[PDB]
């Protein structure tokens, strides 16, 4: 079958393989893919930036049907949809896996990077790892919720927000688009969005931020105080990668507030200590979810809450979508599409 | 009455001066001071490094006798020891104090900072604010649970520390010997120290740190990794006034550990968002204690739980004391003794 592979001198590229996988194992299932999502991640593993994974199949965003199963498998069955996320397997009986915080094992396989991923026609998964997608989502949406999706709603609730307080959103965009659909569909906040790009601002406002504040043409810090009556945001969810994002987000926050990112920042970030301690905010991050947040995440997709912008491209562009992300051009997910089909 | 307060020209020092005190007001009470600690945050304020504070009389780690108490006043009597300690009054119905967050209070008033402290021969409380010392529990060793004690057993509450983890303290100095103390002899936890200076390390290990680290000596990052079986600690509490301990800190955590600041050092820290984004990790400051915090840390003080190292000096002496803090000299609390 055709697969996206890292190449044998990493080079930020793919190349487009004929693979033949090995046999499943009792646990797995063996999918026939439907969908693969391209993202950021596959282009930093395809260029080497975390080692050097020549061969490995990337992606790690996809949505596939189970063709087999193995003869241990009761999670699922032939015919099921699932998904093939970061959080590929976990070992099942550390600290990190039983005390409920799984994308933390330390014998994690994330798909696309540490293990074959599902950006190729076939793909294998531990069954019950591969959650299902519900009936009620798109497909296609499913795909960009197993990634985008899951960070944003498992950072928004690590971000300790209650109906009716404040959180401010740091990147319109990318992530930022998702991140204020589950902010305020989901978890009933009050949504400020913050960006230096009028267009995305004008759509956080389609998409349910009651305000917007773009940043290139005032200090946010100082109306996010105003807007929220002097004290500052409870919370601020950070998916721009500029330094001084996460800098005003920090600044933003009401006593106890908490930032967490879900990017990094291309400079190193700095934290006054004395404003720490006299205001007692809190700085974390999140990536990804567990299975059941991703199954929740899911859910309110199927519940047409959230909607993430994506279009479909063959497996053939996969260089081309390499160039345009490079390039700045993608709003959204491009969406590798493996049907033959209706 | 003799005060020492703020210079003029803030510089990092006290004058010596004598002070008339106001009348009380009906909710206030007027105390007698026995004792008052000094805390690095007196230096902090005294430098000016949160504000012009000329004038005002120094001191959160006070422990005085009731001798006057306003009309209103039914929490306190006449002969009651108390306390003046950072957090001095809060509005009482904010957000912040409703909620059990009380020192967060944007119109909080702060002993020794935004009005008169407690080292003085008299003060003014509050009443409703002013925490009783329980009996059993030594007058002297009560002034450093009043600041040092009740802020480190705070923060090891924010640090959701549990029984058995392991936690490090970085700084055994005031702040870090107690919460030494409170870490292993309250919360159950396995406790590491760090501090570049050796005597103040062997006191660590005497009252309850499990292992010592000196960190001029070696790397403390490596050396955690290794006690704790290779990932790190639970928590990290840090009482150090140097921004390389923060760091430390963030570094020394396993995935979803936790950094809680407490020294208010006038520095910038870097924090590494890898760490917080890939390996779970938190970040918090905690800001003294609630009152109850304080009567929570008080008992443990009276039950023999923890012990303050403590040693009285004279008021004359308060510039003395505030040069040998920053020369790193003090081991435990000096306490300014008024009886
Ligand atoms: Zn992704
Ligand atoms: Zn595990
Ligand atoms: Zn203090
Ligand atoms: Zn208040």
């Amino acid at each position: 079958m055709k697969a996206a592979v890292v190449r044998h001198n990493p080079d930020g590229y793919a190349d487009l393989v004929e693979k033949e996988l090995r046999a499943i194992k009792p646990n797995e299932a063996l999918l026939d893919m439907e969908y693969c999502g391209v993202c950021h991640t596959d282009l930093h593993v395809a260029a080497g930036d975390f080692g050097n994974k020549a061969g490995t199949v990337l992606g790690h965003e996809g949505i596939g049907i189970v063709k087999e199963i193995g003869a241990d498998v009761s999670s699922l069955q032939v015919g099921d949809r699932v998904s093939v996320a970061w959080f590929f397997e976990g070992c099942g009986h550390c600290e990190y896996c039983v005390s409920g915080n799984e994308t933390f094992c330390r014998e994690v396989k994330n798909a696309g990077y540490s293990v074959d991923g599902g950006m190729a026609e076939e793909a294998i998964v531990v069954a019950d790892y591969a959650v299902k997608v519900p009936d009620g989502l798109d497909p296609i949406e499913a795909s960009s919720i197993t990634c985008a999706g899951v960070t944003t709603y498992k950072a928004i609730k690590v971000s300790g927000v209650k109906p009716g307080d404040w959180q401010v959103i740091f990147g319109a965009g990318g992530l930022g688009n998702l991140a204020i659909q589950y902010a305020k569909n989901v978890f009933g906040a009050k949504v400020i969005a913050v960006d230096i790009n009028q267009d995305k601002l004008n759509l956080a406002k389609k998409i349910g931020a009651d305000v917007t504040i773009n940043s290139g043409d005032v200090n946010p810090v100082d109306e996010i105080k105003k807007i929220t009556g002097g004290l500052g945001v409870q919370s601020a969810i950070v998916c721009a990668v500029a330094r001084i994002a996460f800098e005003q987000a920090v600044a933003s926050l009401k006593p106890m507030g908490k930032m967490v990112a879900v990017a990094v920042p291309n400079t190193e970030m700095t934290l006054s200590v004395p404003t720490v301690v006299f205001d007692g905010v809190e700085v974390a991050g999140s990536l990804v979810g567990t299975r059941l947040d991703l199954a929740e995440a899911f859910q309110f997709g199927a519940e047409g809450k959230v909607k993430p912008i994506v279009a479909t491209r063959k497996l053939e562009e996969i260089n081309d979508i390499i160039d345009e992300m490079k390039a700045g051009k993608i709003e959204g997910r491009m969406v590798i599409d493996f049907t033959k089909l209706e």
